[PDB]
């Protein structure tokens, strides 16, 4: 851990961020550290700062991996990592603040139309194609990790579970996902590849249609058995959906990994071309924020 802390020291900016940020507002406090909203004293930019007590953190190497991945994989559809600091045992990670809450807020509080869903799926797919082409699998894709700007900007967060693969080693085994969003091969096979993120996107699309992933009310172990054996989840009112959307869903939620679309393939899908401007999400985001 002397080694790990020293590695962290080389990554972070020097000194105390306490001078550099003002008006901290706690917006989270659980497990992964404390998250605050705050203002960059210099720029006026509003930021989100996660604070972690390192001696409490079980697996520090994952946090190191998270920061390195964020630093070197900047993208308009990924929440911007701005800076980090280490003050004794206290690690600070500073992110851009997304004032629009999360996709979960939206899908639980409002009712998205197909044009709005196509826009969100597109932005998510842009992040995934980029990540997968840089040999990064996110592994925990879910509506909670999709953060929104008031302008309808869609951005991926939470790189604590990501895998850095190779063209040589395309496959991973570690169990890191969230059960309801997990692709079947995660539990039915010894290993899995980047297309687990595509399946998770499929389940998010279902969240946007129906308000929840399949099996949400089941215990996660029961759910996992259902995912593993039932395969392609069933829809409540399939006939209410456009043919193009249904096709898109089917490509994401193929049981046969080889048959499931890759990010690069799905980017070309015609469902995405019905996308409304991202700005159309603003009213839902505003309503969700209020209700929330
Ligand atoms: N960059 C950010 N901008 C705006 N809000 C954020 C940002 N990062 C995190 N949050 C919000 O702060 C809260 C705490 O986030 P946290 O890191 O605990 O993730 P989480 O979604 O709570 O995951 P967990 O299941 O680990 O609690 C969440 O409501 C999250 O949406
Ligand atoms: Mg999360
Ligand atoms: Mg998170």
């Amino acid at each position: 851990d002397e080694e790990i802390l020293e590695k962290l020291r080389s990554i972070v900016s020097v000194g105390d961020p306490k001078k550099k940020y003002t008006r901290f507002e706690k917006i989270g406090q659980g497990a992964s550290g404390t998250v605050y909203t705050a203002m960059d004293v210099a720029t006026g930019q509003e930021v989100a700062i996660r604070q972690m007590n390192l001696q409490q953190q079980p697996k520090k190497e994952l946090i190191i991996n998270e920061i390195l991945v964020m630093r070197e994989n900047k993208n308009p559809n990924i929440v911007n990592y701005l800076d980090s600091y280490l003050v004794g045992d206290e690690l600070w990670v500073v992110m851009e603040y997304l004032a629009g809450g999360s996709l979960t807020d939206v899908v639980t509080e409002t009712c998205m139309d197909e044009g709005q869903i196509a826009a969100v799926c597109r932005e998510c797919l842009q992040a995934l194609e980029f990540l997968h082409s840089n040999q990064v699998i996110h592994r925990d894709i879910k509506s909670d990790n999709i953060l929104l700007g008031m302008d309808g900007s869609v951005k991926l967060t939470d790189f604590g579970f990501c895998a850095q693969i190779t063209p040589e080693q395309s496959k991973r085994s570690t169990m890191v996902g969230t059960p309801y969003w997990m692709a079947p091969e995660v539990v039915t096979r010894k290993a899995y590849g980047p297309k687990v993120d595509i399946w998770s996107l499929g389940i998010m699309a279902i969240e946007m249609i129906e308000g929840e992933p399949p099996y949400l009310n089941e215990n996660p172990l029961r759910a996992l058995y259902l995912i593993a054996t039932n395969g392609t989840p069933e829809l409540q009112n399939p006939e209410k959906l456009s043919a193009i959307f249904r096709d898109f869903l089917n490509r994401c939620l193929e049981m046969d990994v080889e048959k499931r679309g890759s990010a690069k393939e799905l980017i070309q899908h015609q469902f995405l071309k019905i996308a409304k401007p991202l700005s159309s999400l603003t009213p839902l985001i505003a309503a969700a924020k209020e209700a929330t």
